[PDB]
């Protein structure tokens, strides 16, 4: 099977989070983890991670600290969401200058094995789509253009596998991928996503994007 | 003081949650209450309530049945969020014959005439802004567009009585209204979040769209 994309950057937010009853806040993003998948050698070339420092509700509580693992220290050393996004941009920019990477959908001319097609991965539309887009809309922020297209990969197993997973748990469970302690989160859970996608290309699935905001 | 709206439609939504230490991040609507609010007179001139089935996840949680009272039978009685606010439309056309009720954006003045002006109204923005809204984009569903600008309460409460509410019922309480038991859910808190309300425009409160989509 070949593949479209040479790179995929995978990414799971973790965020403020209360579960309080119909008190309802506003959530911030805590953690921003990505890495970035070899589709061709199955290795992680590249990572990227920062605790991002909430602004609207500093405190976390105790069940997000239970549910992330995150401890409160290492958001209070963490940097608020601009500046993390101006990091996470010149990762981006790094590893642009490094592997030869553009964002395309396709190049419309002969390959050429110098340049590199990127894509990104999350597990649900919910990191891209309604994480991150509806807090930089809320906070004014600018949110980086090439974060309005990506690889939803829950659907993209669904429709492969043909069976409805519960969870990334559930999902890596089913292809006999078991992973031992609590729940991972931000970068591990990053990391495992990327594993069931390197998994599925290895089973043949070719990855296509999936959702677009434009 | 005059009011600009002469009716509110208060919503507050019931829906799926979960506390079994797992991430989750859609949530379902399973009730769909709405109280109509007369900005005149004080009282209730209709309401309308639906519970709405989930499809995602469709089996409650005991904690979601515990929190919000409804048990498995009822959604499972009712029907898809589709059908739900064809329903409601129905309702909303029907207050319309009734009462004369229109929906407009940028309203600078009371109406002097036979028609009516009506805003939603819900605690926070939450309602109206993330739950309706995100599911029904993720469900490629047509939300109806008068939903889209509405009266955030919680706001409005606190730039009004200049203070901090602990919840509906700590903003209730704070204004001399005294509950006691358990929280209250669905249509039960529509009716106590109209009651906050009617006692906000008692106290000289005019209501003004704080949310536009």
């Amino acid at each position: 099977s070949k593949q479209l994309f040479d790179y995929l950057i995978v990414i799971d937010f973790e965020s403020t989070c209360w579960n309080d009853g119909k008190h309802h806040h506003s959530q911030e993003i805590i953690e921003f983890p990505a890495v970035l998948l070899n589709t061709s050698t199955g290795q992680i070339d590249s990572e990227f991670q920062a605790y991002v420092q909430p602004q609207e509700h500093p405190i976390l509580s105790e069940f997000c600290m239970e549910l992330t693992g995150i401890k409160q220290a290492q958001v209070d050393e963490g940097v608020p969401l601009k500046i993390c996004l101006s990091q996470f941009c010149k990762w981006i920019h790094k590893i642009q200058q490094q592997k030869n990477i553009i964002f395309a959908t396709g190049i419309s001319e002969p390959s050429a094995s110098e340049v590199k097609l990127c894509a990104f991965v999350t597990w649900s539309d919910w990191d891209l789509g309604v994480c991150l887009e509806y807090e930089c809309k809320r906070k004014q922020l600018l949110k980086p253009v090439f974060l309005n297209s990506w690889i939803d990969l829950r659907a993209t197993y669904k429709l492969f596998y043909r069976r409805k997973p519960k969870g990334l748990s559930g999902a890596l469970q089913e292809v006999g991928i078991e992973f031992s302690g609590r729940e991972a989160s931000g970068l591990d859970a990053s990391r495992n996503t990327a594993l069931l996608a390197w998994k599925m290309i290895r089973d043949g699935c070719v990855m296509k994007i999936t959702r677009s905001l434009n």
